[PDB]
């Protein structure tokens, strides 16, 4: 079947990516899928199902599901918004209960979805190509989204880890991800690793893939209504349905993965894992270790030789193609762990204050800096700079540029204590910047404040990026951080801790740094459990 069918009605509005480029994306994501399954696929599936069998999932109440709704989640077309949902307003609640009742009674009628072009900031690079088309987002109404949580929130939070174990990427903090990859690399006699990039993964997801995914969810111990709701949501929403633009016009139909449903991340991880594990067997890759985050796949295995490794990747690719997961860029074997870019990141190493080696995750800073520049220029709902400070806290660029720039703005605006929204693995977190030292200590360890001896390649990538973007050099940032640090120190409490810990790299004579006592009190239990991209998930912490 066709991933999409279109009426010709435009994807209407609600460098930055806009609805103008939607037509270019539509051409790429629109194709017929030809999927051929074999015994390797069937074997891996049965193994996954046996692990899913151990899961017991709870049905969330309306109230618990309402509490997970982001405050700025798109309003319902039925006369209520995200604020009404969170406040448990009679109208919102009554509508949610009728949506739920309808899921239990109607097992066939397709549910309507809205299609929108996503507005994302990318860097204006005229040397290696041109502007990227806007990504497309497909999501059901707010009432349906609350119902999805009731039936599947506990499933999507618990099941992926039970099924995939250590291969489930979203259970890891950046430090644990680094440790997993380093351990996997070290465990091989002669390691070889590769990233597998699927061309438009969401469009490659077939109706059968979605039913196979349900077959895995159905192995859980579930309440009868949860079981019916999962069955109904699969047929009416997950497998496909009609697409409506922002103007309420019929845009066409979808027969592939919707990017804005609760099961997107979980389903994509399960599907990518299933296909990859089966393709590993077809390719005869030896002693495979996989790390899967949605459509992002990394494989670490035993090298069989240079030519043999090239042949085994072509074989893996041919198998993924048969399973309807063809490649964007063909995979390349790597013989150094640092050379693998997975989840847009690479492993790097630094030294702590005692000279001990510390592995950390980094990435090219172009996109994070350009997005930070967009956010500094215009008020945004999500602060990517805050997410990048949290996730890339040990990096040279996040410490010297992002922390220095944003802490000077927060000092000037006197908004250090004001909670900000940021995204962590697709979920929305409301965070006070004053809590950053505690968060960083918990996710990366005390050493994240004392790291030095950065690699020449990492130093050069940062410095070249600053030049290209017209950002002042690192020496200017050191000078700026000293003033930012001094002002934070003068304020006391958490503000002084931000100065002392985040800006210890800036001082002539570096301070001792003892663990932050209150850091253990932060409840980070919901943090690196699961991925919720497009899942409409929220938490205050
Ligand atoms: O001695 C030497 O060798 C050179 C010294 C030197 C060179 C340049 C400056 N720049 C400045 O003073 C100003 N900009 C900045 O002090 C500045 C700060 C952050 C900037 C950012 C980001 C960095 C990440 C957080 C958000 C802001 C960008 N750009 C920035 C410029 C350059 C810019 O203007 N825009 C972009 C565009 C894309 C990406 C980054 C940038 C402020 C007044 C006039 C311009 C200062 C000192």
């Amino acid at each position: 079947s066709m991933s999409y069918t279109w009426t010709g009605a435009l994807i209407t509005p609600c460098y930055a990516t806009t609805s103008r480029s939607a037509s270019l994306r539509q051409k790429k994501v629109t194709f017929d899928r030809l999927q051929v399954l074999d015994d390797h696929y069937r074997d891996v599936l049965k193994e996954m199902k046996a692990k899913a069998s151990t899961v017991k999932a709870k049905l969330l109440s309306v109230e618990e599901a309402c509490k997970l709704t982001p405050p700025h989640s798109a309003r319902s077309k039925f006369g209520y918004g995200a604020k009404d949902v969170r406040n448990l307003s009679s109208k919102a609640v009554n509508h949610i209960r009728s949506v739920w009742k309808d899921l239990l009674e109607d097992t066939e009628t397709p549910i309507d979805t809205t299609i929108m072009a996503k507005n994302e900031v990318f860097c204006v690079q005229p040397e290696k190509g041109g502007r990227k088309p806007a990504r497309l987002i497909v999501f059901p109404d707010l009432g349906v989204r609350v119902c999805e949580k009731m039936a599947l929130y506990d499933v999507v939070s618990t099941l992926p880890q039970a099924v995939m174990g250590s291969s489930y990427g979203f259970q890891y903090s950046p430090g644990q991800r680094v440790e997993f990859l380093v351990n996997a690399w070290k465990a091989k006699k002669c390691p070889m690793g590769f990233a597998y990039d699927t061309r438009c993964f969401d469009s490659t997801v077939t109706e059968n893939d979605i039913r196979v995914e349900e077959s895995i969810y159905q192995c859980c111990d579930l309440a009868p209504e949860a079981r019916q709701a999962i069955r109904s949501l699969t047929e009416r929403l997950y497998i496909g349905g009609p697409l409506t633009n922002s103007k309420g016009q019929n845009c066409g139909y979808r027969r592939c993965r919707a990017s804005g449903v609760l099961t997107t991340s979980c389903g994509n991880t399960l599907t990518c894992y299933l296909k990859a594990a089966a393709a590993c067997r077809a390719a005869k890759l030896q002693d495979c270790t996989m790390l899967v985050c949605g459509d992002d796949l990394v494989v670490i295995c035993e090298s069989a030789g240079t030519q043999e490794d090239e042949a085994s990747l072509r074989a893996f690719t041919e198998a993924m193609t048969r399973y309807s997961a063809p490649p964007g860029d063909p995979p390349k074997p790597e013989y150094d762990l640092e050379l693998i870019t997975s989840c847009s990141s690479n492993v790097s190493v630094a030294h702590d204050a005692s000279g001990k080696r510390v592995y950390y995750l980094t990435r090219d800073p172009t996109t994070p800096l350009a997005r930070a520049a967009w956010e500094t220029a215009r008020h945004t709902p999500v602060n990517s700079w805050l997410g990048n400070i949290i996730m890339y806290a040990p990096t040279l660029w996040a410490r010297m540029i992002l922390m220095t720039h944003f802490f000077s703005i927060l000092l000037a605006q006197e908004q250090l204590e004001k909670a900000l929204d940021c995204q962590i693995y697709g979920a929305c977190y409301s965070i006070e910047p004053l809590d950053l030292p505690q968060i960083i200590q918990r996710l990366h360890g005390l050493s994240a404040f004392s790291l030095h001896s950065y690699s020449p390649g990492e130093i050069n990538r940062v410095a070249s990026c600053l030049r290209k973007l017209g950002v002042p050099p690192l020496r200017v940032w050191r000078h700026r951080a000293r003033s930012v640090r001094a002002r934070l120190l003068s304020q006391g409490g958490r503000a002084a801790t931000c100065g002392k810990y985040l800006f210890n790299w800036a001082v002539r004579t570096k301070l001792k740094l003892t663990p932050i006592p209150a850091a253990s009190q932060l409840d980070l239990s919901s943090w690196f459990v699961a991925g919720y991209s497009g899942g409409d998930i929220y938490h205050s912490l």
